[PDB]
């Protein structure tokens, strides 16, 4: 038993990740067959780039102006395009390390394993969860950008994101592998800030069922109400709607224990209104609103990703 | 900035797990060299499991009787030894993908990375602090004895916990990789309970310093305390004493900052005495104690948010 915050096994993904230098700036890089991801600005800007024009920097770069290091050895780059906001090199060489993989684009409230990494070296792993406002609670420092959060599906690695900026919140921003950003942000150095972030309700019901089946219960009451009640105090308390597909998915969880979802939604109004009142649930003193559904669920069977 | 609890990448240790079966048991192994490294107890029979005599057991099995599984390969077992509660298998391959490795044994508030296995394969990595009880709050279910608890400091990987067994109060207990518990307790499944926890103050104060790394100081004080006075108070919150090891211990991180270290032991009597006061500190309602210095410094920038 126990309930933990729990990453994917990194090392498909440590196999893949490289160095990416161009000019005095140093990133991480994503190597997949003959081909290195990277954020774009990696490109040397202007030096005073108030607004740079990364199309036109990169036309005015040759191959080997982008030095790229997989472990201790130089790849040879032979050709460089741009797709969004990632930059795509490629090289001479194949990866032999590459895994089965696919990119995909996630929906906030869903998770994702991040792997930070400096230098092409990878530092640390942890799981995050895609925010309403679409950014990430992460641990980034300078020199991380590059790094991406994945999920592993059996052996097919899904990419999800790479990393490319820290909001003036300490949060943090980026993009899919197609160089897309997650919520309302651009790679400039300019003024940006996070909207007021909202608080993932379904992923906080899961969490209170977790903790019931692991034996915690003060909070529950045989009380019930209906979705639409339910809603109007979520909206009050800054949390996402509840809508019947939510109530859907949680089904299992709400068999498992014997607690009607909209019965568990009675319970979660106590915890807004009233507050905890002193205890604890799953040894927090918050209402935790990273953990999905499925999250649960994985970590109540055994899942393994041979 | 932000700050997240981080494990270690796992890769070197993803490829050195195995899965270990004798008769009808089967839990996973850890495969070094041309030895594997699992729990005894795979060995009982069911038949009886609380005062297994282990020496017995293991004299009446044959190196065939145990079946040792890396991946879809076999691997043909040509010597067994015990030491202590782990069995060491000798095989005839030695596992190409070995690291430079070391066997550790770690003190109680020390913190190090599980690699959560079952059926020999990996299925998610978390961080874990050796709790004052010589217990670890983790995520286990059956099948996972075997695996392993480890961190990596240069290319090395320390493994310092290998698991065994779960506690009535759904804490896990484990052996260092010489097989000697750390606890009082012992692998049969008799009556065992977990001593009452304390909280290891060493580490609350190293995550209240990184709080102030990453630009919050609203539960600082203008006030010191002697190291004595503060052990008085804490000792009443049920808090390990703090030695004047550790206090210089947090020498660096009192530099980084500018706060002496029973400046910062002044902040934590008076969080201690008043409480979060809706207030959260790194995102968390509570004071957390799985941090230790080195997990703060490895993880923080040298350039704190003045
Ligand atoms: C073995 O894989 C692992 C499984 C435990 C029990 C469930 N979650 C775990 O981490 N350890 C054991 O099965 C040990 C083996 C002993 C002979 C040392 N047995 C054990 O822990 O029994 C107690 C127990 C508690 C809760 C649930 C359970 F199935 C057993
Ligand atoms: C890439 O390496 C870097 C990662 C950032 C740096 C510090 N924490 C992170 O997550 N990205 C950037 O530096 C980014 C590049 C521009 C072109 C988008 N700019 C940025 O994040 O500026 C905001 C910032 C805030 C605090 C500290 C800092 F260095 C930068």
């Amino acid at each position: 038993s126990g309930f933990r915050k729990m990453a994917f096994p990194s090392g498909k993904v440590e196999g893949c990740m490289v160095q990416v230098t161009c000019g005095t700036t140093t990133l991480n890089g994503l190597w997949l067959d003959d081909v290195v991801y990277c954020p774009r600005h990696v490109i040397c800007t202007s030096e005073d780039m108030l607004n740079p024009n990364y199309e036109d920097l990169l036309i005015r770069k040759s191959n080997h102006n982008f030095l790229v290091q997989a472990g201790n050895v130089q790849l040879r780059v032979i050709g460089h395009s741009m797709q969004n906001c990632v930059l795509k090199l490629k090289v001479d060489t194949a990866n032999p390390k590459t895994p089965k993989y696919k990119f995909v684009r996630i929906q906030p409230g869903q998770t994702f394993s991040v792997l930070a990494c400096y230098n092409g070296s990878p530092s640390g792993v942890y799981q995050c969860a895609m925010r309403p406002n679409f950014t990430i609670k992460g641990s980034f420092l300078n020199g991380s950008c590059g790094s991406v959060g994945f999920n592993i599906d059996y052996d097919c690695v899904s990419f999800c994101y790479m990393h490319h900026m820290e909001l003036p919140t300490g949060v943090h921003a980026g993009t899919d592998l197609e160089g897309n950003f997650y919520g309302p942000f651009v790679d400039r150095q300019t003024a940006q800030a996070a909207g007021t972030d909202t608080t993932i309700t379904v992923n906080v019901l899961a969490w209170l069922y977790a903790a019931v089946i692991n034996g915690d219960r003060w909070f529950l009451n045989r009380f019930t109400t209906t979705l639409n009640d339910f809603n109007l105090v979520a909206m009050k308390y800054n949390y996402e709607p509840l809508t019947q597909d939510h109530v859907d998915i949680l089904g299992p969880l709400s068999a498992q224990t014997g607690i009607a979802v909209l019965d568990m939604c009675a319970s979660l109004k106590e915890l807004l209104q009233n507050g905890m009142n002193g205890r604890t649930i799953l040894g927090s003193a918050l209402l935790e609103d990273e953990f999905t559904p499925f999250d649960v669920v994985r970590q109540c069977s055994g899942v393994t990703f041979q």
